[PDB]
């Protein structure tokens, strides 16, 4: 359906209690908006919002509407992201 | 733990499709971000992040919170708060 | 017309240099989007567009405004009213 | 000295009216936020802040950057439309 997807998220660096919910192994070290809306559009997700605020530290949020729930979009995901950067 | 607070999530004018989370009786009518933040301070939730963005107002926004809960029981507490806001 | 106003613009604490517009005795301390929002709407501006992102730690944002005055005035406007809002504040109850 | 760049400021399809502040001919068609950034690093200008807001009505984008430019924001703002202009002759391969 519709979710956000902040990118901590998706962050290996990062514990379950500060934010990562995908498995330390699916997800990737520091993720940024850009690769995530880049990911979403490949697994033909529909991006509702895309907000970023840099100050540079980069903090931003994205707004998907998905075929499938959370969970399993975040991994498809991070799974896209990982092949991007394996090229 | 951290956690996004996306409003959608708790609004109950929304499907889960559309992006409710919480159950539809707990959920709370359009709920604004500044209702969320109130109530997440209420809680003793740490803010860590608001950031909203309004046009022509239409209201976008999200909310980073520091809970001792996780996010389910969270936005249920975040929910009943509001409600009772409203209420006054 | 329509402009863009920037919080620091009217911040009293900040040197022009650091971005500061208005003359240090009307520019206010710390003002608040949503204050500047307040006053544009008594000032009877229209607000087009009001983005703020608080961080833990703190505020950063910016407000489209349309006013028939030209920025300048504008902002020094703003100010005043922001100034009277605290002061009005302070002497309630 | 320290400014913000709201992009409609540069926008050759406003009008003065609706924000634009540079002549139209200065002035590029829909300078994205991103473009704004990468003009004021060729102008060595300093990147304090870059927000974005991009909503799907692809996108609709709301943003403002601030920046620190040894020039008056006038200026610097003819000088960011006009290097936009460049990079843009540059990625169509026109000059
Ligand atoms: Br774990
Ligand atoms: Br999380
Ligand atoms: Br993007
Ligand atoms: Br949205
Ligand atoms: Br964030
Ligand atoms: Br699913
Ligand atoms: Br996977
Ligand atoms: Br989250
Ligand atoms: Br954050
Ligand atoms: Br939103
Ligand atoms: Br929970
Ligand atoms: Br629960
Ligand atoms: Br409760
Ligand atoms: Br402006
Ligand atoms: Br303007
Ligand atoms: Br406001
Ligand atoms: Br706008
Ligand atoms: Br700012
Ligand atoms: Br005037
Ligand atoms: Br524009
Ligand atoms: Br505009
Ligand atoms: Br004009
Ligand atoms: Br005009
Ligand atoms: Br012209
Ligand atoms: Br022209
Ligand atoms: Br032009
Ligand atoms: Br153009
Ligand atoms: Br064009
Ligand atoms: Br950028
Ligand atoms: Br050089
Ligand atoms: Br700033
Ligand atoms: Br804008
Ligand atoms: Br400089
Ligand atoms: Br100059
Ligand atoms: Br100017
Ligand atoms: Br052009
Ligand atoms: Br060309
Ligand atoms: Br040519």
């Amino acid at each position: 359906g519709r979710f956000v997807v902040w990118p901590s998220e998706l962050d290996s660096r990062l514990s379950r209690k500060y934010g990562r919910i995908v498995p330390r192994s699916i997800a990737v070290e520091s993720p940024r908006v850009e690769e995530i809306v880049r990911a979403a559009e490949e697994l033909k997700f529909k991006v509702i919002r895309v907000e970023e605020d840099k100050l540079l530290r980069t903090f931003g949020m994205i707004v998907l509407e998905s075929p499938y729930g959370k969970s399993k979009s975040l991994k498809l995901i991070a799974q896209k992201i990982r092949e991007f950067r394996r090229r």
